[PDB]
C-alpha cells in the first residue's frame, strides 16, 4: 500500500490503480513455504484486511493484489476470499504460483511472451496468447509485469501491443518498471552521482538489476 | 454421403471419418435462403437422417457433419438436435453461417488464416489462435478446409502446423483438396489430355478452380 496521497491524486488526475498487499516472500525455498503455513495466516491477513479497510472508497482503486512473489499458498485461498466476500465491487488478483491460480481473477503472468513459451516445471509462462485459449480457462489475461525496462531495453514493445489490441482478453499490462532505483552519492570534488547496489558497501547485494 | 465400401475400407485401414449429409445450397442468395425456409425443412431432414440411419454403425465415423455451404438456418438448428438425441456417441458440425454457431459442437471454418484476421462482415475469419479465445468461446477449432492446394500452393503450410502442436485446442483441419477434378478428353490423334471447366463446351463454367 502507497503513501495515502497517492490514491487521492489518482483520483484527481484520472489512473487506474492495482493497490497491493504488502506480502512478498520470494527468498522462500520453496516460495510458498511462508503463505502455506497457518501459523503465518495472521500475519498475512492484517497485511490484506488492514489495506482493504483503509482504501476501499478510493474510485481510483479498481482492482485488490494479494501481493507478490509468495508463491501459492492456502493463505492467499483464504485471503482471496476473505476480500471477495468484503468487497464485490473489484477484481482480485494474484500472480504466485504460476498465475493462474485458484486465488486470481485475472491471469496476471510476469514477462510471458508474447508468442513464446517458456514451459518451466509448475510455474511455466505459456504465450500469452495461448494462455487465453487452455482448456476451461475463461479469465482475462493482463500481465502484472512484463517488458523489463532494465538499461538498454523495451525490445519487442511493439509486439506486445499488436497482440493486446487484436485479442479481446489481452487486456494490457504493467511495464516494469517505472523508476531506476538508483540512489545520490557524492564524490570527493563534492559532485553527486548515481549509485547502485554494492555501493554503500552493503553485501551480499544484487548490483545494477534495481535499476 | 459416399459409396458404402469407403466406410468399410475406413474402418479397416484406419482413418478418421466425417459424414457429411448431402446438402450444399452455396448458390442461393443470401446463402441460407433454402435453409431459414421451414418449407424446406422436410427436403433437408432426409439428407441428414437417411445418412444417419445409413452410416451409425461405422466406427470410422468419429464425426457427422450437417453439410456444406448453405448458410446458417433454423433447419440446421432443428437437424444438429435431431443427431444430438438420436446418436449422442458422435460430435456434429457444420461450418455455415460463421463457423461457430449454435449448430456446431467445434469451431470448423474454410481457410482462416494462422495470425491474419479477416474480419468480413456477419461471417468473419478470425485468426485460428485469435477465434479460440473470443469471450465465452470453448470449443475445440478444426479447419472443415485449409491450405487450397491449387496447383503451385500450399505455401505456408508450416505455420497451421506449428500453431496445431503448440495451441491444444487447435487440434488440425482437412486440407482442401485430395485430388484435381480433371477429367480425360482426346486430342485428334486420340492422345489423352486433362480437361477442366469449359472444355466440354459447359458455358458458364469456372475453368480451373475444380483442380
Ligand atoms: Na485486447
Ligand atoms: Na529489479
Ligand atoms: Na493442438
Ligand atoms: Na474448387
Amino acid at each position: 500500500p502507497n503513501h495515502p496521497l497517492w490514491y487521492t491524486l489518482c483520483d484527481r488526475y484520472g489512473l487506474y490503480v492495482v493497490d497491493e498487499a504488502n506480502i512478498e516472500t520470494h527468498g522462500m525455498v520453496p516460495m510458498n513455504r511462508l503463505t502455506d503455513d497457518p501459523r503465518w495466516l495472521p500475519a498475512m491477513s492484517e497485511r490484506v484486511t488492514r489495506m482493504v479497510q483503509r482504501d476501499r472508497n478510493h474510485p481510483s482503486v479498481i482492482i485488490w493484489s494479494l501481493g507478490n512473489e509468495s508463491g501459492h499458498g492456502a493463505n492467499h485461498d483464504a485471503l482471496y476470499r476473505w476480500i471477495k466476500s468484503v468487497d464485490p465491487s473489484r477484481p482480485v488478483q494474484y500472480e504466485g504460483g504460476g498465475a493462474d491460480t485458484t486465488a486470481t481473477d485475472i491471469i496476471c503472468p510476469m514477462y510471458a511472451r508474447v508468442d513464446e513459451d517458456q514451459p518451466f516445471p509448475a510455474v511455466p509462462k505459456w504465450s500469452i496468447k495461448k494462455w487465453l485459449s487452455l482448456p476451461g480457462e475463461t479469465r482475462p489475461l493482463i500481465l502484472c509485469e512484463y517488458a523489463h525496462a532494465m538499461g538498454n531495453s523495451l525490445g519487442g514493445f511493439a509486439k506486445y501491443w499488436q497482440a493486446f489490441r487484436q485479442y479481446p482478453r489481452l487486456q494490457g499490462g504493467f511495464v516494469w518498471d517505472w523508476v531506476d532505483q538508483s540512489l545520490i552519492k557524492y564524490d570527493e570534488n563534492g559532485n553527486p552521482w548515481s549509485a547502485y547496489g554494492g555501493d554503500f558497501g552493503d553485501t551480499p547485494n544484487d548490483r545494477q538489476f534495481c535499476m
